[PDB]
């Protein structure tokens, strides 16, 4: 096919329109992009006296181990201990360990943060040292440190221990330890509550992110961050709806949360943390607020919403008020920040479609008073565009698609018979998930991706060509979900993998980098794809450079020769560098081949004409010079 480029550009391409879609699931907060490493930190929402309370905590020899509704808990918000009796005639070491989210990963060459609260319920003559440290999960001792403790310490005590590994570990089956001489420590008992265990984290910031996960997600080149949902937005009950406040202060005050994945999270990862990720990482927010809908299928009644739409304007303070003005932006201040973040675009609920019923009313009572106190946001609608019809009139949807690779490259012309309105939209959450259209979100026999493929990376970025020709009106779009704990997983595929350890980029994680990074601030109109077809592109050129960016997808199992026709310019660069993402249909990055497709970059002959075979399956951006 003969691609002619026009010089002339027909829009100018949004800043945001390539970006990530985050919620915590498959551990991708709690586990994941926070760094803590401890899991069930705290004994949040869980209930005393049962096992799954002290669900990663383990005894080391004859220690008795007990979450209990402590009488004197170390905070309101988190009302369970860990109770540590020795028996009576011990000896050695006792303690306890926790696994971590399945595994620790144990570098020398990192410094870890351990600390705990402790207090004796009875007060003991027990004077001797508390260790701390890492140990492999054979008891083989990595790291540690101690501090002397006494038995008359009857009232909550944090110790603070830095902690230094001698090896290595060879892998991640590693356990964060705590110990007492055992004859020292026989007959008494010890309350523990709020645990933590950091490595160095992203920007040494406190409280902050793994950091091959963080400069992962920045490796994406991201120009916004949609959080924190999704559906763990929006709770299974009003109750456990996620809630700004929770999230924010002392993590001796964050309650936590039965998130929408089945397990409990720590709010550790809260609102503070996101805006300080998204200041370190050049993103914008795409912030949501709970809009009076969850899970379990409750609306709130329309005369039921007041609390909860200042509960938003409360959230929407903390990021962007004025200290002086309300208490929330006085609490921004208060933790560091005195400055307001930016904050362009609030998201009204998660997938209202489902509770399209009671939408218009959510919408109209949360926008109206949303839009009166922050005039220069723009607000999302989460039903499906124009049905039903919202009032006040949305500027914006959120559309949201799960659907085949074919699909995706079949469909690569969504937005161009769209009305231009003034309505901009964000398809904030895509993905080819599965190759079977009769069962989408079915089991991996059935069809569903384990990992993105090459078939779903270039099927995307057939259908991302389309986004970036309609980014007139399309201005911001996210793969979800993101991140992904191999151990720990609620929905394939997603965009990045990982262990304890390690990191997994997947085919679909190119696509969205190649599209990224490679963007300039002009839309160049080119002979338009075929619709239906396998072959798309999509080409922008940066205004003060010139830089020119065709990005190229080859969805299909045929190579597809383009020749480009740039004779409209003055001026061509006599190179360009190719970057192309390609292998076979159904190869993955895994695990066990976690580098089985990556990009290569190489340097092609250009000029105003150059011929470019697009292989099977494959991603391809060229880049060149024109003026
Ligand atoms: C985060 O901020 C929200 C907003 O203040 C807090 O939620 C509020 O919590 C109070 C205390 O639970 C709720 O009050 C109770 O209301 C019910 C029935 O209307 C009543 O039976 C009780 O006696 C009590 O008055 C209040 O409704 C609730 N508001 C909303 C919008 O949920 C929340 O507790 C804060 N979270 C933290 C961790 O600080
Ligand atoms: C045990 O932990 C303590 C507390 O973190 C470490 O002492 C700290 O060391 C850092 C680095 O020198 C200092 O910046 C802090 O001021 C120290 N604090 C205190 C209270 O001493 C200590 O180095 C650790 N020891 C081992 C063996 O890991
Ligand atoms: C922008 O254009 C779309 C497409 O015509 C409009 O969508 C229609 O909206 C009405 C209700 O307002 C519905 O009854 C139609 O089904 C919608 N059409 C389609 C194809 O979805 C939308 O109203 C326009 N918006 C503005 C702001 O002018
Ligand atoms: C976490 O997941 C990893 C990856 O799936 C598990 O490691 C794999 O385990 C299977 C079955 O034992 C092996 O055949 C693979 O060779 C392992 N892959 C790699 C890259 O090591 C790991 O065992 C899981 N961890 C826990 C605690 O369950
Ligand atoms: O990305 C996973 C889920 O898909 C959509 O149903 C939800 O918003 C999201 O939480
Ligand atoms: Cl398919």
């Amino acid at each position: 096919v003969t691609v002619t480029v026009n010089k002339n550009p027909s829009h100018t391409v949004p800043s945001t329109l390539y970006g990530l879609m985050f919620e915590d699931i498959n551990h991708s907060g709690d586990g994941g992009l926070y760094a803590e490493l401890l899991q069930n930190r705290a004994f949040q929402q869980v209930t005393p006296n049962t096992a799954a309370a002290l669900a990663a905590w383990h005894p080391i020899s004859n220690a008795k181990l007990a979450v209990i509704q402590d009488p004197s808990p170390v905070s309101n918000a988190l009302p369970n201990s860990l109770q540590f009796s020795v028996p009576s005639g011990s000896s050695g070491r006792v303690g306890f360990t926790n696994e971590g989210f399945w595994g620790i990963k144990v570098d020398s060459t990192w410094t870890y943060k351990a600390s705990l609260f402790f207090r004796f319920p009875t007060s003991s003559s027990f004077s001797g040292a508390l260790t701390v440290g890492l140990q492999t999960n054979a008891g083989r001792v990595l790291a540690q440190n101690s501090t002397q403790i006494r038995g008359t310490t009857t009232k909550w005590t944090q110790i603070n221990l830095e902690l230094h590994p001698t090896a290595s570990a060879p892998d991640v089956s590693n356990s964060f330890f705590v110990t007492i001489d055992g004859a020292a420590g026989a007959g008494q008992t010890i309350n523990f509550a709020m645990f933590s265990l950091f490595p160095p984290t992203f920007k040494n910031r406190p409280n902050g992110l793994r950091a091959d996960i963080a400069e992962t997600l920045a490796e994406m080149g991201p120009s916004f961050f949609r959080f924190p949902g999704g559906n763990n937005l929006e709770g299974q009950t009003t109750a456990t709806r996620w809630q700004w406040n929770a999230t924010v202060g002392s993590l001796l005050d964050r309650p936590g949360r039965v998130g929408d994945w089945g397990y409990v999270n720590t709010d550790g990862l809260g609102l503070l943390e996101y805006l300080q990720f998204f200041e370190d990482t050049g993103m914008e927010p795409i912030m949501a607020v709970w809009a009076g809908y969850s899970l379990g299928g409750t609306s709130l009644a329309e005369n039921q919403l007041a609390p909860y739409i200042q509960q938003a304007i409360d959230q929407i303070n903390f990021v962007i008020g004025d200290p002086a003005k309300s208490a929330p932006a006085a609490l921004r201040a208060s933790l560091g920040h005195p400055e307001p973040f930016t904050l362009r675009f609030v998201e009204v609920g998660n997938e209202d479609f489902f509770a399209a019923g009671s939408y218009p009313y959510r919408w109209h009572d949360f926008v109206t008073a949303l839009q009166a106190q922050f005039p220069q946001i723009r607000f999302i609608a989460t039903t499906n565009a124009w049905n039903p019809v919202l009032s006040p009139v949305p500027q914006s949807y959120d559309v949201h698609v799960y659907q085949t690779p074919t699909w995706f490259y079949q469909n690569a012309f969504y937005y161009d018979g769209f009305q231009r309105n003034g309505t901009t939209y964000f398809e904030g959450e895509y993905a080819a998930i599965s190759t079977n259209a009769n069962d989408l979100f079915g089991t991996v026999a059935d069809g569903r991706l384990a990992f993105p493929t090459v078939q779903s990376a270039t099927g995307e970025a057939a259908f991302m060509t389309g986004l970036e020709r309609n980014s007139d009106i399309v201005f911001a779009a996210s793969y979800a979900p993101l991140l992904q704990h191999v151990n720990s997983t609620q929905w394939t595929p997603d965009l990045v993998s990982y262990d304890a350890g390690s990191v997994i980029k997947s085919t679909s994680f190119f696509a969205q980098k190649l599209f990224a990074l490679n963007k300039g601030d002009q839309y160049l109109p080119s002979t338009l794809p075929t619709n239906g077809g396998t072959l798309h592109w999509s080409i922008t050129r940066a205004s003060s450079s010139g830089k020119t960016f065709i990005k190229i997808a080859n969805a299909g199992s045929s190579a597809q020769s383009l020749t480009f026709q740039l004779t409209q310019f003055n001026s061509v660069s006599s190179t360009g560098t190719l970057q192309v993402l390609t292998g076979p249909e159904t190869a993955s990055n895994t695990p066990e081949a976690p580098q089985a497709i990556v990009p290569k970059t190489s340097t092609i002959g250009t000029g105003k004409t150059f011929t470019y075979n697009a292989p099977a399956f494959s991603v391809s951006v060229i880049t060149v010079t024109t003026n």
